[PDB]
């Protein structure tokens, strides 16, 4: 057994947050870089079960568009999660403020996003907090869904389970989560992806939250796509947003039907 391989030099901080911090670790013998999350078990009444679900969910995942899970080390309060390192950075940082990015890149990123989501959904799981900062890129620039601290399984033994728990991030959350007591999980993730598409194509977020009390939301519902934020988006991908960002979740397009959308299969464009 090669000596010292177990040793991981904690090179630098990747991105701190409410949880704690995520440092970049490089193998002492192979120099294999990785990402280690530090979940502070501090306090005892809103920290335990939190990470326990996040870990069992990771033990299931396995797709080229989902951050890879390696292992987890326990030690009192300091829990260590070992996940794939993404030198690419966040999709967020590839979005030019107020401009977005070249339409071809967006289509490419959207494709990988759908691949990852189709997968998660396939095995009955919903991320529930899809946004540019949770979408990572690696060396080759391949999109990776990351952060399953909020995910929850919605299908077990072929039984779907309606959700009622509110979570996510207001600008990316779906409207039925603010107006209904219960809702289907799949459609909520589709709305998220939809908001991410617009962010990529226009560099700005359509609204603070999907509620009529919000200007831009009521305008979009009225289809005032002129001059407003959707003015920057070409009609092809704009047609797809009309289908995704549909209020009634039951009338909202399904992923299987997005794969058939015109702009989705338009070469380069
Ligand atoms: O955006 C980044 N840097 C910016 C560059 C421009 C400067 O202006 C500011 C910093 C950046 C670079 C490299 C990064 C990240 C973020 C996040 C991240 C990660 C990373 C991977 C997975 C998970 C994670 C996965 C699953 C789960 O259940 C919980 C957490 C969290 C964090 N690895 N490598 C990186």
């Amino acid at each position: 057994a090669v000596p010292f391989v177990e040793d991981w030099d904690l090179v630098q901080t990747l991105g701190e947050g409410a949880y704690g911090e995520v440092q970049l670790a490089v193998n002492r013998v192979t120099e294999e870089a990785v990402a280690v999350k530090i979940v502070d078990m501090k306090r005892a009444v809103d920290c335990p079960e939190n990470i326990k679900k996040e870990i069992c969910i990771n033990k299931m995942l396995n797709h080229e568009n989902v951050v890879k899970f390696y292992g987890h080390r326990r030690e009192g309060n300091i829990q260590y999660l070992f996940l794939e390192y993404c030198s690419g950075g966040e999709l967020f940082d590839r979005i030019e403020p107020d401009i977005g990015m070249p339409e071809p890149d967006a289509q490419r990123f959207f494709h990988q996003l759908m691949a990852g989501v189709v997968y998660l959904h396939g095995i009955g799981i919903t991320h529930r907090d899809i946004k540019p900062e949770n979408l990572l890129l690696d060396e080759r620039d391949n999109l990776k869904i990351s952060d399953f601290g909020l995910a929850t399984v919605f299908r077990y033994n072929n039984r779907e389970r309606l959700l009622n728990k509110m979570c996510g991030t207001l600008p990316y959350v779906a409207p039925e989560l603010l107006k209904r007591r219960e809702f289907h999980a799949e459609p909520v993730d589709v709305w998220s992806c939809g908001i991410v598409l617009t962010a990529m194509l226009a560099g700005e977020l359509p609204w603070d939250q999907p509620s009529d009390s919000c200007q831009e939301y009521s305008d979009w519902k009225e289809k005032k796509t002129y001059l407003n934020p959707w003015k920057k988006i070409d009609s092809a991908p704009l047609a797809l947003l009309h289908k995704i960002l549909v209020e009634n979740p039951s009338a909202r397009i399904t992923i299987p039907d997005i794969k058939k959308d015109r702009w989705y299969n338009k070469p380069l464009k």
